[PDB]
């Protein structure tokens, strides 16, 4: 899986 | 796959 | 994958 988005 | 939302 | 969403 990818990072997070942001905030 | 794409990284869950963020915070 | 790519980043998630914004949150």
């Amino acid at each position: 899986p990818g990072p997070p988005g942001p905030p």
